[PDB]
């Protein structure tokens, strides 16, 4: 069966959310109260504390800067690291809503749709899910492998400064006793701090894909029940309000995370464009800086695209049922379809801490701001 | 009882609005026609005239500037002072509407809500009220104490220019006979001119908190009356129209005050960022200039947040009642819920003299404008 | 009677529209086919041709510029002159719609309003009409008197270049035979080219004031007919659709005129701010350049304010009738009030050639653009 | 008959779409399965491959640039060429939807309209169609003739570098054996690569004109059927939903094409304004660069105008039927007119890959961006 295949994938997503050290909540397939184990709790606490102290050493390493170039070289990695920290806190706080969200993915079976549509819907869902997940995973692995292991192959196979950008430490970390084990520590902390927000964006993309498929199924079900008494309309309205409650749940955690993400990502792409444009770099960091740019652009573009698709499917749900049969229906249908339309006129939008609406036009406005500040930072030299 | 506690707090707000010299109007708890006393009227007239002449000496002290730096050092304090003057005039003119607003806070008892919700609503209201009031009060006291008493401890405990920025005066004010009593006069005028707009923003924050709680109570009451004849719907519509009339009353006074506030606050934060960035300041004004920045950002952020919450609660009221029961109701309910929704689609927004809508996105746009003009003013040196 | 007073004023407006040389159309009070006279037609043709040739000499005088300063000194007057020419053409083309507009001002009597409201409405209408008309007229007279007669009192009472900015001419116009009669010709052409667009803005302000009063009367009439069968609702809907047809008529002519006006006015205020800031002017043109700025700002602000008031009154008409009585009315009232509301949700907006919406926020955006280009033009020196 | 005349014109449009080498689809007048011929398929494949290799040589000719000036001189032509390539791909992919679109133009006969309106509608349609088609065709022919044949008349009638801007080639192309035949090849490739997107914009303009006429006919038909049972309303709703399906079909292909078009057109007009402003050009390319500017501005303005007209006609359809008769109709009419209005409130907008809405305000925003980047590129020299 194809459907049990879908089961596999959502279990994998839950597994990855417990690999990178998020707080363990109840998965739908788990029914032995396994998430309350201490063996998985000390894991998440250890990884969260390690990420916190690494981000704090990097953040106070920024304020103790030598010049402008070291400041920007700290700005990029500290931006990504505090993105990871904001994501850690936001998944720590709202643990209960994630269980309801994963229960929504487990069963979402729409009633009233023709049976020929569900198969192609499941195939498109699995294809797009596999695409976004493997894309972000492979780009993350290549970027980490370059940025972390490329300077090690210059010296460790056989003077100082193995890592690309230094940070604040209580130890000296310049002598040969300490710098290698600092590099190893930075490697494993880099693994976890990269793995957390990528997994969060993967889960958000899965949720948006499922909500798009659900809204298309709802529109087809409205057309099917109008082509043909009350109970079908009650089930339609209940699915339409369940979708709205689910998006209202998704709004909060990703509101805080998206505000932090978008601001620090704009800072990171501006600093990267300055490093690639002006300063005569050492050419061993061009394959890192040309992959971090593509990762940032791909992540922002995928988030904005899957946030625009949901609003477009809601507005497409507004035009559902409007045909010649609606004129010939009773007063009951002409009232409930009117109610469904005037509720569907309100768009389902994910806002970033209510400062902006995550759309595709916001990507164009932010790219304009990035171009302006890149021109300014280039002129300042 | 908790509820009588709320009584205490609104009385305190009225008391503070008569301490800082606003025009005395009838409070709800007062029932002896006490507000028409001359003993409280000559107070407000004396304080308003003193604030007017102090703001006028500061304003014509700006045009008689020596250079650019003295001009900006006048620009900050004159911006805050004419904010205070605009607030004084706006509370002088519309005295009658403030009585209806304080009568709205005295009794606002929603009918039809389940009894278990009102307790937590009152607790959240008291907590957020105490938070915003004590926050702005303590920051104002620390900022005034620094800016006014820190230069006095250099000289008065034992050459000229005790105050930080000079102003126009008919007296000489440079000689030792006059400068000390000018400093004392500036201290008490500083107390009143700081105390007025902070108290106005505290009252606006109280009103927005109460309107948010009222809208949430209305949504819960709609859900409760749909879960269960006409009279409940009439009471719901009457509460919904009373909220709209109250916001329409709040719109005007704070429209004029918010236009003045936002423009002069942008000017003040730009001039402060220039003083903190470039000019080698004397380090005795860094604790003043680093608290005035935090006060400005906190005040603007709290105003924008509590103006966004009301619009979000209105749009959340639009989605109320939409469920399976609405399909099974009569024509009467399906008409009145439709009317409530198509009225709730119009957002309750506080505009600043109709030039802009006070939202959280406006804070981002204004911060972008502040960053652009700070870059320009830094480049001009 | 007060009402016949209103008659007087609209007749005066028609009279002024035929003084400045617009194409003569039928006024409401005229009933002898007087507008088809040739005695008033050769007037308008002569004045329009004179304004055309003066604007053409000024426009080709701009392209034959000596430097940047003479180019901007031509830019200001040519901007105002081609505003006048666009207004002349737009009133020449649509002569028929102006008759229907002046017939709308002649009789607009709303039915169903309480009688106590109409008196205060007429008083407020006459007050605001007199205010805007006398304000723009007196500022125009002072600006023309300064700019035209102030250099004449230096020389003509007793070497060359009497006028402030020269233009292209076939004659020499530098010798003493010709320059005085060129100055006289420029004086009378200046009178007509100033008098035309000011009269057009006065008529637009009158129309917006009347539409605001009409919408407030309609809202009060809806409240009155809901407080109390079908015929009142038919009269309400007919007045509401007549207001929309009138605004749709007003949209076109002022769309073209407002596009030209706003663009050339932004150019003029930028060039004036450059002349007042940098160049060491001769101080005999400071009273002209400081009145032209105030006239431009006052005209733009009054147009934007009276365009925002109409949209606000439409959205206020959306909330009319919504009360406890609407729940207790029949199906007929609950359907027609719903229809009135869903039609009133569409805003009555005057757009400038569909490029922008004339609001008060547009004034803030245009002022930001003016500040940016003033900073650039100051930096270019 | 006039109507058969319309037939002629749409056949001509189909003919031109098969002249410039687009993929051949079934026209409405063709009924012998002529579009599946190989004689017309190898034509389109040959022209598409030639345009691809020419665009690829120009695109890799950009990256192998000598300086900034040669880079911009490549940027303009490569922008137009990749516009042509994106249009080629977008017409290759969606071949099936173009058949339904051309079947919509073949028969669109509205039922219920008064007969006196259709004649003037057809006359206005033919006039505007002929205007836009002949305008873009004549400007394209003059621009191509100038840019391609003007340097040939300097040398070929009787040292190197016949073409204006060079490109990458495997051949030498500088010697006299090869440069002439390279110029001939560039001439014919220039013909096809210019002829494709102009024909696409002509078809889009035809579609927007027809949709505007259809919406006006629908509004007049609503007024006519309200002036007078169910079947007329069913036909009205079916025409209104057919218009929406047609615009939803038009959205996709022109979404991708409009995104590419608008971005590369902004780049091209910025580079052209730099070439015309600063660099001492050879004056033989001023008649080319002053026609390419007018072509770009005319094309963008016509696209934005005919995209704004459709949204304005939809919002005008929202106000249809609202009169005194609607109050006196049955419940059926007052429900179906309400449904038509609440569906017509959603605007029919053509978005460019969902990044922006093609309006006339977007033209103003893009012109502001063009002015800013032109000022920057002028300052960089
Ligand atoms: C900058 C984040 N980072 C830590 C240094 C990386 O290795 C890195 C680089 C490129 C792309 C990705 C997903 C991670
Ligand atoms: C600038 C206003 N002011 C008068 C000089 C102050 O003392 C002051 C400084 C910081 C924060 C607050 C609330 C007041
Ligand atoms: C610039 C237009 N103008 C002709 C030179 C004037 O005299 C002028 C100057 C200021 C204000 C007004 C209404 C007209
Ligand atoms: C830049 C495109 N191009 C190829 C060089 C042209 O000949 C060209 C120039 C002006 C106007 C038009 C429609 C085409």
């Amino acid at each position: 069966d194809d459907y049990i295949h879908l089961r596999k994938w959502i279990k994998r997503i839950g597994i990855i959310l417990r690999i990178s050290g998020h707080w363990p909540f109840r998965l739908p397939h788990e029914k032995r109260n396994q998430h309350k184990s201490k063996f998985r709790q000390v894991y998440s606490c250890l990884v969260i504390t390690l990420g916190f102290i690494t981000c704090s050493c990097y953040c106070i390493g920024l304020c103790l800067s030598e010049s402008i170039a070291q400041a920007l070289n700290n700005i990029t990695v500290t931006s990504y690291f505090l993105q990871s920290c904001v994501c850690y806190v936001s998944f720590i706080i709202n643990s209960r809503k994630l269980e309801t969200l994963f229960n929504y993915l487990f069963e979402n079976e729409v009633v009233g749709c023709p049976r020929g549509y569900k198969m192609s819907s499941i195939k498109t869902t699995l294809f797009r899910c596999k695409f976004v997940a493997f894309s972000l995973g492979i780009l993350s692995f290549f970027g980490w492998l370059m940025w972390t292991l490329l300077p090690l192959a210059v010296l460790v196979v056989d003077q100082t400064s193995l890592r690309f950008v230094e940070a604040w430490y209580p130890f000296d970390t310049t002598t040969s006793p300490m710098n290698e084990v600092i590099a190893i520590y930075e490697a494993v902390a880099m693994i976890f701090l990269i793995t957390a927000p990528m997994s969060s964006d993967i889960m958000f993309c899965v949720l948006m894909i499922f909500i798009v498929e659900h809204l298309k199924c709802l529109g087809m079900a409205i057309e099917c029940t109008l082509k043909g008494d009350a109970t079908s309309l009650c089930n339609i309205v209940d699915s339409h309000v369940k979708i709205y409650r689910t998006m209202e749940i998704v709004q909060s955690v990703y509101s805080s995370y998206f505000a932090t993400l978008f601001f620090t990502s704009c800072l990171a792409v501006c600093a990267l464009a300055y490093f690639l444009a002006a300063t005569s770099t050492s050419f061993t960091r061009v394959p890192g800086m040309v992959l971090y740019l593509m990762y940032i652009f791909l992540r922002i573009f995928l988030l904005c695209l899957l946030a625009t698709e949901v609003a477009e499917q809601g507005l497409n749900l507004c035009h559902a049922g409007y045909s010649s049969k609606l004129v010939l229906a009773s007063d009951h249908v002409r009232s409930t379809i009117q109610a469904i339309a005037t509720r569907a006129q309100i768009p389902l939008s994910i806002t970033g801490a209510r400062f902006f609406t995550v759309n595709l036009s916001f990507l164009a406005s932010m790219a304009g701001v990035m171009l302006t500040y890149f021109i300014v930072l280039l002129q300042v030299n």
